[PDB]
C-alpha cells in the first residue's frame, strides 16, 4: 500500500513508522515514514516551532541518512513527514532520527536558511521551542510503531 | 546542503507551479520534487487550519488529475505545498492538473475526507471554508510556471 490506514487513537507517541511504500517503474521503492513527535489529538507543534524543525531536520536527517527526497511537517502538526529512496528500513530511519534530533536539541548557532531571500516566511520561527520539542522526544524515547489497522 | 534556501524568494511570482528538484533512484526512475506556491513569500501566510485541509483535499485532487504521486505535504512556511512525483519533469503538466485540482478544492462542499480522531492527528484544526477560498484565490490570480532563479 502507497498509503496505510492509520488509526490514530491506537499508536504510542513518540515513534518512527513506515507510513507507505510506493514501487518505481524500474524496481526500486520510495519509502514513506511517519516521524511522530506529539500524541495525535493530545495537542499539536506551534506553527512557528514546527517551520524551525522544518529548516533544522532538513539539514540533520540529510546529514544521517542517504537518499532524502523531501523532509516535511505535517498538516496536523504532531509531527513531521519523510520521503526516502530507498527500501523499507525503520530501524535505521529511527537512528537516523534520533542522531538529528539530538543535533537539534543542541542546535546553538543562528538558524539556517532563515531570511528574505531564503525562506517564505522569515518572521515565523522559534528555535527555543524547536529544541525543547527535540529534547521532549529523547527523553520520551523513540520506537518503531507498527501501522494499526482501521 | 538544503536545496530549498537556494531558491531567490523575493524574484517568484506566485502563485504558480515549479521543478524544485529531480532525483534518481539506482536504477534511473526520476522523482520530480514541486513547489506548489499559492502566496507570495513573505507577503502573508496560509492559517495552519486552512492549510491542514488543503493537505486532505490536494491529497485525493491531485491524484485525481496526475499520476505516479508520491504525496504533497504543507509548507513550514505556510505559503504553499511539495509534492514529489514518480516521473521525468514535467511542469507544463504538473500546472494543468494544480488547475483542476484547484477546481475541485474551491468547489468541494462534501465533508473533508479523512477528518475525525481516528483518521486524523488533529481533527479539529480544519477550515473548508478558508481552503475553498484559497483555492478560489489562486485561479482567480492565475497560474504559470515559475522559473527557478537561484542565489
Ligand atoms: C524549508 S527547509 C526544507 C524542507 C523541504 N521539505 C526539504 O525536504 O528539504
Ligand atoms: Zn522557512
Ligand atoms: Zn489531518
Amino acid at each position: 500500500v502507497e498509503s496505510f490506514d492509520l488509526d490514530h487513537t491506537k499508536v504510542k507517541a513518540p515513534y518512527v513508522r513506515l507510513a507507505g511504500v510506493k514501487t518505481t517503474p524500474k524496481g526500486d521503492q520510495i519509502s514513506k515514514y511517519d516521524l511522530r513527535f506529539l500524541q495525535p489529538n493530545q495537542g499539536a507543534i506551534d506553527p512557528a516551532a514546527i517551520h524551525t524543525l522544518e529548516h533544522l531536520l532538513a539539514g540533520y536527517m540529510r546529514d544521517h541518512l542517504e537518499g532524502v527526497v523531501d523532509v516535511s511537517p505535517m498538516g496536523c502538526r504532531t509531527g513531521m513527514y519523510m520521503a526516502v529512496i530507498g527500501e523499507p528500513d525503520e530501524q535505521g530511519v529511527m537512528k537516523a532520527f534520533e542522531a538529528a534530533l539530538k543535533d537539534t536539541a543542541g542546535h546553538d548557532q543562528p538558524i539556517p536558511g532563515v531570511s528574505e531571500l531564503e525562506c517564505g516566511n522569515y518572521r515565523d520561527h522559534d528555535l527555543a521551542a524547536a529544541r525543547q520539542h527535540a529534547r521532549d522526544v529523547l527523553d520520551q524515547g523513540l520506537k518503531v510503531q507498527e501501522t494499526i489497522l482501521l
